[PDB]
């Protein structure tokens, strides 16, 4: 898994066109102010462990930060060892549920399967724009 | 190397923090309409054949999408095997004057060193996020 951690003073997005014929989730869109944006790549090795991983590692940041909204944002483009399609929704979907055992705020994960608009205000400290990969 | 095409409506940015003891550019901000953010992570093997090979994809791209506005952002975040920070400064400094060669519009170089806050409106559209390896 490779994920990039923005945190933001605001977020949006909008899904637009259908990237897959039969996209898994619904379409939609949502604005946020400040987020934790987590632009969260599934790669082919992904499994269980990897999720915990990346889950306590998006807690502990988030709590460091002090943000108290995650965005969990499905993202293509961070790997060219991309999980299929169907797994990479299950993955992003235990994502989700993983993280909220372990972090209070809210967590938004955005439709999987679309192409998106968005626009991010992203801010300029320190730890701002972070990488991250978990494998198992 | 790895980049991360972005066809925004509109992008800004401006150098906050050092994050380099001496970055090698001034700092600065700068704020454009329409225009191809290329996110570029230099990597390790990456020499002039790779730059060649970037900016005439980015050329070739930037045609296809009808932009004539390019911003070379540079970004340590898309890979795991970045070429050190003298020679990704070398490399970005030879993708800007190669993609001059290739693109007419307006090409854009982004301060390298800095911790930046930035914003951008990015398009919906099909083509309007991908990612490219080049390599040599
Ligand atoms: N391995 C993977 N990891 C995370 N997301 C993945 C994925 N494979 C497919 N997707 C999703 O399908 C849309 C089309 O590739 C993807 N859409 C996006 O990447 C949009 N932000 C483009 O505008 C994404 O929702
Ligand atoms: N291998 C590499 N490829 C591209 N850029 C690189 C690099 N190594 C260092 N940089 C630059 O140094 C700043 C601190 O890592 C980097 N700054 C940035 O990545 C900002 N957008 C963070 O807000 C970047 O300018
Ligand atoms: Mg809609
Ligand atoms: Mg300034």
């Amino acid at each position: 898994m490779r994920l990039l951690y923005l945190h933001a003073d605001r977020f949006e997005y909008k899904t637009v066109k259908p990237a897959l014929k039969n996209p898994p989730d619904p379409p939609g869109e949502a604005s946020f102010g400040e987020a934790l944006v987590v632009f969260t790549t599934v790669e082919d090795g992904d499994g269980p462990q990897t999720v915990m991983y990346a889950a306590s590692d998006i807690a502990s940041h988030s709590s460091r930060l002090k943000v108290t909204t995650v965005i969990l944002y499905p993202y293509a483009h961070l790997s060219s060892r991309l999980a299929k399609p169907m797994a990479a929704h299950k993955r992003l979907i235990e994502l989700e549920g993983a993280l909220r055992t372990k972090f209070p705020g809210h967590v938004h994960r955005a439709p999987f399967g679309w192409y998106k608009s968005f626009s991010i205000a992203c801010k300029g400290h320190p730890l701002a724009e972070l990488s991250r990969s978990f494998t198992e």
